[PDB]
């Protein structure tokens, strides 16, 4: 092709909205105020190309994956509407959260004006990734005890509203604030400790950890907690900076983390699902 062409570029010769991880020096697409040429590179070995196929991918299969939910046999459920509205929760802000991150990644380069606007999409995704993923939660680890289900979830919309807010703020985005950032979606996710605590304190210690949620939350709170170091302490690029330029620098490994995060939640309330169906809907 002769229409839009262009060179990667050096870190120091992007314009200041560009300017976002100072480990990856090279491999940066200009400011092109062109849409068709930001989707004709998602085609092109860049900075960004791996942060685009990872949550590009991971979106086509969490639509695919929701789809299929929503054409399970009701006959697998308990009382399959309120069950599937619960997933369907989880899939709509698992897919936006992906969906408003490629789509970011890829118009990145546009324009400070498109960065600006899609930026603050691509962190607002996150908290719908967090608030829907609470829904079958609650869901099914409170079946049986509707007063806390219903604070609980409450608490989880205020607080993703809050940081959905937050997420307006001009200066969230900056590279000062990026640890900010790690918190604030951080204590979002590692909130649900409130109603992890409420729960084994009713349960038990033994309800809780023969039906695998102790394990699973284990795993869940390092794929969280992991996460957020590594994008807060931009590793390894910190460690081999002009090395990690096109591949497994911290944004991308952290896309796999949020992608691998998703599927393992989602493999966890699919069991309190598959469980709930063997003992029924009782008291
Ligand atoms: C959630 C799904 C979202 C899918 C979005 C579409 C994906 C496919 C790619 C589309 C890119 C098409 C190019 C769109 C180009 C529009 C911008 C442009 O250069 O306009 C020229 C003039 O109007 C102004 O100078
Ligand atoms: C859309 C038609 C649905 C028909 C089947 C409905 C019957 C119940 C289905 C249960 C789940 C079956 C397996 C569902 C498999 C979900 C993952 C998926 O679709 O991935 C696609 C990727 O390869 C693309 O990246
Ligand atoms: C292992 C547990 C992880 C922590 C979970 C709880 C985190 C909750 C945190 C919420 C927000 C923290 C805000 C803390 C903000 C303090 C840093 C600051 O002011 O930096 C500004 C400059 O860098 C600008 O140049
Ligand atoms: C798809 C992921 C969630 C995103 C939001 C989608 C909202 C749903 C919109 C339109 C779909 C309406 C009809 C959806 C059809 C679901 C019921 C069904 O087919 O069950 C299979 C049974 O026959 C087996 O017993
Ligand atoms: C954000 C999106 C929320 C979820 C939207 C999709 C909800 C599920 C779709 C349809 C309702 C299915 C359960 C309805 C079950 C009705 C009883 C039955 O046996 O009906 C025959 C079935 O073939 C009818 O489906
Ligand atoms: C299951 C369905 C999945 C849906 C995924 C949706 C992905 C697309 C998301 C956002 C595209 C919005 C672009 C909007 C760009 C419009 C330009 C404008 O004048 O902006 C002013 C306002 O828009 C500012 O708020
Ligand atoms: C242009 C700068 C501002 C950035 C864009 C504005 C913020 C974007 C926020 C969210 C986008 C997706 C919203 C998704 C909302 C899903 C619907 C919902 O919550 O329904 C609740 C009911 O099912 C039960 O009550
Ligand atoms: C982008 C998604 C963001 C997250 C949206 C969160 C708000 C959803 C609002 C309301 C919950 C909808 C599902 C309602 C599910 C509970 C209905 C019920 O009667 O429950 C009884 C059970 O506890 C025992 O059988
Ligand atoms: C459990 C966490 C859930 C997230 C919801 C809450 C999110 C909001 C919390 C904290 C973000 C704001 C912290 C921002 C830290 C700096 C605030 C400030 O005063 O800056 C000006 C100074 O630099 C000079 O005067
Ligand atoms: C994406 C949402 C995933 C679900 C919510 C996760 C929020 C993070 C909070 C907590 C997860 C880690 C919980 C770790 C386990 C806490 C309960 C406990 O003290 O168990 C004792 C037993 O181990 C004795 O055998
Ligand atoms: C259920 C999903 C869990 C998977 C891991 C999540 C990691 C912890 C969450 C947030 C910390 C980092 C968020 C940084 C803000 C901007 C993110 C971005 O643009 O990719
Ligand atoms: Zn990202």
């Amino acid at each position: 092709e002769f229409e839009g062409r262009w060179r990667v570029i050096p870190h120091d010769v992007l314009p200041d909205w560009l300017k976002d991880n100072d480990f990856l020096l090279h491999g940066h697409r200009p400011p092109m105020p062109s849409f068709r040429a930001c989707f004709k590179s998602i085609f092109r070995i860049h900075t960004e190309t791996g942060n685009i196929w990872t949550h590009l991918l991971g979106c086509v299969f969490f639509l695919c994956l929701g789809i299929f939910y929503m054409f399970r046999p009701n006959i697998s459920f308990v009382a399959p509407l309120q069950e599937k509205v619960v997933f369907g929760l989880f899939f709509l802000g698992a897919i936006l959260c992906l969906s408003f991150s490629w789509l970011f990644h890829t118009v990145y380069c546009h324009s400070e004006g498109v960065s600006r606007l899609f930026s603050k999409l691509d962190y607002s995704g996150i908290a719908l990734l967090i608030m829907g993923s609470f829904v079958p939660w609650l869901y099914y680890s409170f079946y049986c005890n509707p007063q806390p289900c219903f604070i609980y979830l409450i608490v989880i919309c205020v607080l993703g509203i809050a940081a959905i807010i937050v997420s307006q703020w001009d200066m969230f985005a900056t590279p000062q604030y990026r640890g900010v950032r790690a918190g604030v979606f951080l204590g979002l996710g590692l909130s649900g400790i409130i109603p992890t605590l409420h729960y084994v304190i009713s349960e038990g210690f033994l309800k809780a950890a023969t039906i695998g949620q102790i394990g699973w939350l284990m795993l869940m709170a390092s794929l969280y907690i992991t996460g957020a170091a590594l994008y807060a302490a931009r590793i390894p690029e910190r460690f081999f900076p002009g090395k990690c330029d096109i591949w497994f620098h911290s944004h991308q490994l952290f896309h796999i983390f949020v992608v691998a995060g998703a599927f393992v939640h989602f493999h966890g309330v699919s069991n309190l699902q598959e469980f709930r169906f063997m003992i029924g809907g009782g008291c």
